[PDB]
């Protein structure tokens, strides 16, 4: 990554083996839950994109998903350079094109240059919304059920409904009222409209 | 977060594995027992809205108390907004709304820029405020039991009751004579009124 | 807490996760058992105020105890406050009253600022002492058996019994000759007086 | 490895317990899985030759993959003497030999002597690649299956086919389709052609 | 721990929790094997007397041998007090008794002042020898075996003799041939004298 | 150790508890494989001749093996007394005999000083040499079988056969076609010479 020292210069860091083993570790235990999208943009903070790289390419499973990102990442890199076309001056900074964004066409070396230049061409950051773009669609893809399917069983506990609904909604990216039992349905509609979420829930427990 | 380094100016750091690892164990383990919080605020020390949002966002389950938790902060930035409205001059910093705070219409950069400003506006502290507002709601919710049900029983330690008793107390947020056991009821009587805690132990062992 | 930095002033650090998972573990593992104090003094060095009051909070169960702490504090905050009565100028430090060095009604920043001024109030070091008064207190109630309870068995070895009766007195804060088997006992009565307790081990082995 | 300190010069840095024991770990558990390969290039950010030999040494199976390995270095290492021949002056730095770059006839002292010079010859980077190289061939020699022996089975989900497609794929470094069973096939003869893998795993879902 | 910091001043560090945690671990696998003194000394390299005594009171068995150990320290702090009797001029170092040096009457702004002075009194490295000194009288105790007692079983490789046989020494703090088994025996005599060890080994094989 | 600081001077560091504790795991788990060797020097890079004593010593079993590594050194150190007699100037750095380079008759203040003189007398370096020399030929001791008794098993993959013979060459310190099973000699008779070890094991897979 690309941090701050004690001194206050932008400088060069390898990335961590803690760093490095919390990610495989993450998709090991999660593969493609929500929440481990926010794990990936947290464990990725000051991220070159050879650091980017390196994250994904040591995820050793899932290489049907790791070929639909990488997908996702050459329509983003073919729409930069439809928008930002390119021509070197000798011992200038070169102007990036999308394969030097994503990395492959980039070397270390020109990636702090630009992530440091001033101003900064954040190359990271461009990269990791791409990535991030591509982990969205596949979590949507790898969702088990619809929500239409989320009901609440007969000796369901209200709370226990709401999660699991929830966590559906998440990763799928007055329906809680409809998809619910008789019994809390009944003390639900009763309630009037415009009623909280910890209101439902404290009427149903 | 935002922390002093080795020479004294207050900078920006990325949030560790360590502390990424430390909070999602924790509410795996622990739920929303009442000691979570304290950990939540202990680990989020320094933290911006962003590491705030991405601690949040890093659970998997419990998406009922998310969901719940996302409405506690909209009334509490819609009840900012009320207090403070706000109307850009060019290189100049904005007065943050509701929105900036909770960090999801404000940049790191923004957010860094309100925090170490002569005088800061905190944002990160106040956004932990109406988070702690809403997880406290939370612990109270999921409490099992009432106060009114936690009796000693008749074969069971005054100490063990004791224990269950101010564990329930602190997650509802004389009594606790009127529902010891005939046997200890009977021996505090007799201490009279004002008797430590410590001493009622004592008396009962 | 509060730490000298590479180049020599003091200045507030976050508390660590490592620190607060290793205090809550101990606690978990060792209850109050007598060595849990001295874990505690150590995990504590540097600590604030609002440190401490994060550690004894991350605590989930031993509510009993935990409330006979609060109440040991105000004790000691009330005689604190008998000796040091308190009346603020614009701009400059207040003295702390007995609530502001158990941290429930002073900020960090003014803890910070009485525990660097030149001459320093270490409101750390006043509540920590406060804080192991109110443990010790609870090391000896949770103390299982009199050292009077603690005899050698007839098939017991010397180094075994000594381990318990020791480990005894040390929750409790010639008895140990009275205490041996007849065998042992025999032993030690011809050892003469004054013998030391390598000597006595040696003897009985 | 050679970092740069706090304040910005490059320096040599021991090689830390965290990276020796993450690589000997990722090696027991994952052999010459390819995404291996990416975790070594990873760990060995900054290192010197004599960095690169201790990862490779401490290796303690595999010892077929290591000897192949030598031999792989060897025909690198000759190819450099015959692409840089050399003839040395007091005091000054000599031109370095393959079995220099490999750290076999080099001291650490020269080592970090060619890489820290102004300009650097990057002899670590140089050997890494040499290395990666013949890591590479072993990735592909103990791949277990050919790509022609991935095929759908009546019952396998198309997901579960594709994971198993690609990983075969990136080991061994249309017939996709021609490997589907018969209905998912179907499904996709009918797609038309240049259909994303996204659109061809939805369509068979 | 006293340490000297990235700019050369020696200066006083907290105790860290991974040092805290290693000591109780070590003690709780291999309670007074002769192994946990050369670790203990380790743990505590730069240690106050403070830090010291955190170490052993944070041991919770083997309470007869922390007892020993008291005994041990209070003899050799009778004979510091012997050979450096002491008399304070205001804002001057007073000198150190026994009971400074052990911790027990010295705070650490006393033990810091000491250690760091010009020259220095090292009060920790003095109290780390006594402890050591009673460490050893501990080990030599608690050994299970004589070393006349160690001898070579009939189907024992000579191999595995010789490790216990050193093993006992170790603790104990030509008896290899004499106590070795007839057939072993017979090839050692064979050997003739000043052979040694790995030659006796290699013979015995 | 011996490291560089932040700012660029020669500084002692403390062993750390990390170091120890993967030190003493290794050879818990590998005993003297030769694997270990690597490991045992990548642990100890910068140690003062203190801190290789500290690694020895704190391993508990093994201790026939510690006393053939004790032999070892003291040849070394008496050949080192032949090379290299010494016969002090107040104030000023004495020659280091053999026994001053084991770290048996110098103090850590003069080992740091020989370590740091410009130019410096590299202890450290001297004597992890002597160890190593003596930890090889007790790898060479413990090593279990004969190459000559490496044979390829008739239902024994070829792979699995060169893995058990490599491992056996590095203990130990056309061989590998002769010993190879009838159906893989005669395949690898007929690629005829100069075959590479990627070629044979291609051949018979
Ligand atoms: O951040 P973590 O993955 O939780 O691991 C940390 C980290 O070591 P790594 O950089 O090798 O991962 C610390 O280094 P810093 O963050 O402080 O630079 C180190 O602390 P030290 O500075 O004291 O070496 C500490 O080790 P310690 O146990 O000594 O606190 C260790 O955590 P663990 O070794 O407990 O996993």
């Amino acid at each position: 990554p690309i941090v701050q020292n004690l001194q206050g210069q932008m400088v060069h860091q390898c990335i961590s083996p803690r760093t490095l083993n919390a990610w495989v570790k993450v998709v090991e235990e999660k593969a493609f839950s929500p929440e481990v999208i926010p794990m990936f943009s947290a464990l990725s903070c000051g991220a070159t994109p050879q650091d980017l790289n390196t994250m994904l390419n040591t995820v050793g499973g899932h290489q049907a998903a790791m070929q639909m990102l990488k997908e996702t990442i050459n329509e983003e890199a073919a729409e930069w350079d439809r928008l930002h076309p390119v021509h070197i001056a000798p011992g200038q900074m070169r102007e990036p094109r999308g394969s030097d964004i994503a990395g492959t066409t980039s070397t270390l070396q020109e990636q702090i240059g630009w992530m440091t230049h001033n101003p900064p061409i954040p190359v990271g950051e461009i990269y990791k919304r791409w990535i991030i773009l591509g982990l969205n669609k596949i979590v949507r893809m790898y969702s088990p059920t619809s929500i239409l399917d989320i009901r609440q069983g007969p000796k369901e506990p209200f709370r226990d409904y709401v999660d699991r609904f929830y966590k559906t909604l998440r990763a799928e990216q007055t329906l809680l009222v409809q998809n619910a039992n008789p019994d809390c349905k009944t003390i639900l509609k009763a309630l009037g409209p415009g009623a909280t979420l910890e209101e439902m829930m404290t009427a149903c427990q």
